[PDB]
């Protein structure tokens, strides 16, 4: 048990280093798709403000 | 040895839950001012072409 316990204490870590890090990493993508469709939205009001 | 890891795994859970956060709630403010900035910008370029 005295070596499967750390192998499992680092197997643990290991899991946790990357699904965190993917939850950074999905917040900024979803980030940049929010961003560039504001992009979208700004550029389509701009069409009617200056029709109008 | 295992108690200690999942400890140190379980704060940077919390921090990825927290910064996951931290970026949209960024990036909305910052799709909220994309486009309230073109509103500005259709708004002068409405009142420059009547002023013409």
């Amino acid at each position: 048990d005295l070596d499967l316990a750390k192998a499992s204490a680092t197997d643990q870590l290991k899991k946790a280093k990357a699904e965190a890090q993917v939850i950074i990493e999905q917040a900024n993508k979803r980030r940049s798709q929010i961003l560039d469709e504001a992009k979208a939205e700004a550029e389509q009001e701009r069409t009617k403000i200056v029709a109008q």
